[PDB]
């Protein structure tokens, strides 16, 4: 496994987005992961539609929450996902528009990363960006500005993000996590959470519900 990796530098990550006042973090995490695997496999970096997922993932609750896997499943069922441009983000629940359906990026499947193991998560991230859930309900996390996050947080899966890499600084390991709260939050929209900590659940429970899309 590489000592460090940054999919942003590898050109597999599109600029940070903003979910706004819509509880669709799960959709943004799913899209980021798919955008990553597509570029890694095809070389083309395309920004995908979170709105389509919000409107079409019937098992999820749109702006009221949802999980990434059901979203991955929709993309599989739909034979792909629309581009961000053809199905723009509205930040609110809407009808799954079949009239505008035109998948540009498709995936074959998706897999879960063996939980409670930062080494396993690292192996997955070394191959592609990984969708994860973290506890972002605390003040420390939400008020994070820069540096390696070592603040106070539990392990509840109340927020979905995308790990786009990992590295080390000042003898402290960290995960490079892409958030969907805009570029004004954290380090230009990213948060470097401490990696290889004591608790098997990882920082803020990052190793609890991690999964990634599979594209042959
Ligand atoms: C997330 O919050 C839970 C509470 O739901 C923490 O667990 C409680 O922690 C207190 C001490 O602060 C302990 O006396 C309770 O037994 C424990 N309750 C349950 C149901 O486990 C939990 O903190 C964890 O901290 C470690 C050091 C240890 O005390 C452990 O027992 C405890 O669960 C928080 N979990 C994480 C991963 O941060
Ligand atoms: C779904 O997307 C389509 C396309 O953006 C929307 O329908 C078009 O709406 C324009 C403006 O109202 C009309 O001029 C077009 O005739 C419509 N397309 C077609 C093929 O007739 C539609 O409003 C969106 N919403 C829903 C629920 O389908």
């Amino acid at each position: 496994l590489p000592d460090s990796i940054d999919w942003r530098e590898n050109g597999a990550v599109v600029p940070v987005k903003n979910q706004g006042g819509c509880g669709s973090c799960w959709a943004f995490s799913t899209v980021a992961a798919v955008e990553g695997i597509n570029q890694i496999v095809t070389g083309d970096l395309i920004s995908l539609s979170e709105q389509q997922l919000v409107d079409c993932t019937t098992a999820n609750h749109g702006c009221r929450g949802g999980w990434m896997n059901p979203a991955f499943q929709f993309i599989v069922n739909n034979g792909g996902i629309n581009s961000e441009e053809t199905y723009p983000y509205r930040g609110q629940d809407g009808i799954c528009n079949s009239t505008v359906n035109a998948p540009v990026v498709s995936i074959d499947s998706y897999e879960n990363v063996p939980s409670h193991n930062e080494q396993s998560l690292q192996k997955a991230v070394a191959n592609q960006p990984v969708s994860v859930t973290m506890d972002a309900a605390g003040r420390d996390f939400q008020l994070y500005r820069s540096g390696i996050f070592t603040g106070s947080c539990n392990i509840s899966a109340n927020h979905a993000l995308t790990v786009v890499g990992y590295g080390t600084e000042n003898d402290k390991d960290f995960w490079i996590v892409k958030n969907s709260w805009g570029k004004n939050w954290g380090e230009s929209g990213y948060i470097r959470a401490e990696r290889n900590i004591e608790n098997p659940d990882g920082k803020c429970g990052i190793t609890r519900f991690a999964s990634y899309p599979v594209k042959k």
